[PDB]
């Protein structure tokens, strides 16, 4: 199966290898999606509640007029080429959303040396697949378990749209003699190199001394 990638709600067409540029034709496409209980056959006449879904074109191509999530899965097609020619189509559907830029939340204007602050949540709505958010220090990235530096995530995902919400709380226990005015930042990773990261706006508190 070769993987074809599309961005949700965008349309998408699937070629039939070996099928003829012009009806009538002898093909079959049998799909295994979200959308489907088990295996559904689509044949070039169509007709049913999958016709405003997925609908076999003249030239034998499966289209889609807007792909979601329901509509990922394996994408097979047999065509008959005139006789007894036969080509087999092997298409393994992924689909993507970009989510919103990435917001903190709950950031601290000011924090102390020596014990666990927080710092800041950050926020990212609408992706699909769900991803990830990871904090940054001054460009460099942070790291979970290692002087006290941890964070608290959570992924939700919504009742209808199925899109994910990501939330990561960060905590970290400033070095006395550290960076007084240092630079946070979240950033959001996608699933799939679909698209570049995104990254929140730098959250730069002031880093005071316990007496």
């Amino acid at each position: 199966a070769q993987n074809i990638t599309a961005r949700i709600g965008e349309p998408l067409v699937l070629k039939c290898k070996g099928a003829p540029k012009k009806p009538p034709q002898r093909l079959e496409w049998k799909l295994n999606t979200g959308r489907t209980e088990a295996w559904k056959v689509l044949s070039p006449q169509g007709g049913g509640p999958w016709d405003s879904v997925a609908r076999v074109l003249p030239n034998g191509s499966l289209f889609l007029p807007a792909v979601g999530i329901q509509d990922e899965g394996i994408f097979r097609c047999q065509a008959m080429n005139r006789n007894g020619k036969e080509t087999k189509s092997n298409y393994r559907v992924r689909v993507y959303q970009i989510p919103g830029k990435p917001e903190i939340v709950d950031s601290a204007s000011e924090l102390t040396a020596g014990v666990p602050n927080k710092v800041g949540t950050c926020v990212s709505e609408g992706s699909y697949p769900a991803g990830t958010l990871s904090w940054h220090l001054d460009g460099k990235p942070l790291v979970p378990n290692e002087k006290g530096v941890s964070v608290k995530e959570q992924t939700r995902r919504h009742p209808e749209t199925g899109l994910f919400t990501l939330q990561s709380e960060l905590m970290v226990t400033p070095a006395r003699g550290g960076d007084p005015r240092p630079t946070f930042s979240c950033s959001f990773s996608p699933g799939l190199p679909r698209h570049r990261a995104l990254r929140t706006a730098p959250i730069q508190p002031r880093v005071w001394e316990p007496v």
